[PDB]
């Protein structure tokens, strides 16, 4: 599995900052998710940064903004360099122990996974490689990325290091971003327009990536979404103004350790149960990955699980058919899975991808 280092450029570390990654000539962060930040504020890394002065962290503008809203990562401020999207950027790497100098060009491509999420395309003197980070690309999106191409064909890519979360034929198709959004929108609309006392709880994981759902709901329905904390979007106006810390709203995305018990007793995680002593009428909506097989057809993005509860199709990652389409299009020499799906093995995932690769 992926532990920070690509074979072709081992002196850079991406989305992993412990163990062998402590000797990196440069760091890269694809997106601000805990699973891709292992060791990023460890004492040993800080120790190492005090020694090595020409070591930087590179990421997208949004990732820089998000990361540094957390006090615990503020020590990175002096060493963090953002790179604009789809803007090829020369990066110089120097050996601390040896004398060595090394030059690479990096291009950030949007990953469709959460605010600030990118893929990193690296070009240097040891071939071109693509690190996808976490991604969801719909069909046709890769073909529109001009900087994946050279002279009207895809660039010669030696190796792709890719998000294989749903790389198993069972996860053949997943409804699109737009389909998922429209389903949730119409469910919420149909509830909250009944009266001011009808409210929705969006039961979401504690992670970036639900913001486009919140913004669309807010934009379409003229309501702000209750969240526990929104200071990370202080400088992000197109997100911030769709959120609120006030409990007096019809759409909630607040969180609590016992939030599901609270919902079973008609509460809501933030504790509001009534207004003018009228009980709030609450439905829960849990964004959840849903998929259909190769020989099946799409069914409703909304799944009712109780009188007052729903699951709603939502995915942070590409389907199997999207992964195969992406890799087929890239046609690299090698493809390496970043992640093994829960019910599969590395050998099955590698062999799924192998026919789409040149060696
Ligand atoms: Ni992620
Ligand atoms: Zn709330």
């Amino acid at each position: 599995s992926f532990e920070g280092q690509m074979a072709e450029y081992p002196t850079i570390s991406i989305d992993r900052f412990d163990r062998e990654n402590l000797r990196a000539r440069a760091y890269f962060l694809s997106h601000c998710h805990k699973a891709h930040m292992k060791g990023l504020r460890a004492p040993t890394l800080k120790r190492r940064l005090e020694c090595s002065l020409k070591v930087y962290l590179y990421c997208s503008p949004v990732t820089k903004e998000l990361l540094l809203t957390s006090p615990k990562y503020r020590f990175w401020k002096k060493r963090i360099i953002s790179i604009e999207i789809e803007t090829p950027t020369q990066i110089s790497l120097v050996d601390e122990a040896s004398g060595e100098k090394e030059e690479i060009v990096v291009t950030l491509l949007p990953a469709g996974h959460c605010p600030g999420s990118v893929m990193f395309l690296f070009q240097g003197n040891n071939g071109t490689v693509l690190y996808t980070g976490d991604f969801r690309l719909a069909q046709g999106e890769a073909a529109r990325m001009e900087l994946l191409h050279s002279g009207g064909r895809v660039k010669d890519i030696q190796s792709v290091y890719l998000d294989t979360t749903f790389c198993d034929p069972r996860f053949y198709q997943i409804p699109s971003r737009e389909e998922c959004l429209s389903g949730v929108l119409e469910l919420v609309r149909s509830w909250i327009t009944r009266s001011p006392y009808h409210v929705v709880w969006l039961n979401c994981k504690a992670a970036y990536g639900y913001e486009y759902l919140f913004t669309n709901l807010s934009e379409e329905l003229g309501v702000q979404v209750h969240v526990n904390k929104l200071d990370m979007f202080r400088n992000m106006p197109e997100i911030l103004h769709h959120l609120t810390t006030d409990r007096n709203t019809q759409i909630h995305a607040c969180r609590h350790p016992k939030a599901e018990e609270y919902f079973q007793w008609s509460k809501l995680p933030c504790g509001i149960t009534s207004r003018n002593r009228i009980p709030l009428h609450i439905i829960s909506i849990k964004p959840s990955t849903m998929w259909f097989g190769e020989r099946s057809r799409k069914t409703n993005v909304i799944v009712r699980t109780g009188e007052s509860s729903y699951r709603a199709c939502f995915s942070f990652h590409s389907s199997y058919s999207e992964i195969k389409d992406f890799l087929s299009y890239l046609c690299p020499v090698n493809a390496y899975p970043n992640v093994i799906p829960v019910g599969t093995t590395m050998d099955k995932v590698v062999e799924i991808l192998k026919p789409l690769c040149r060696s």
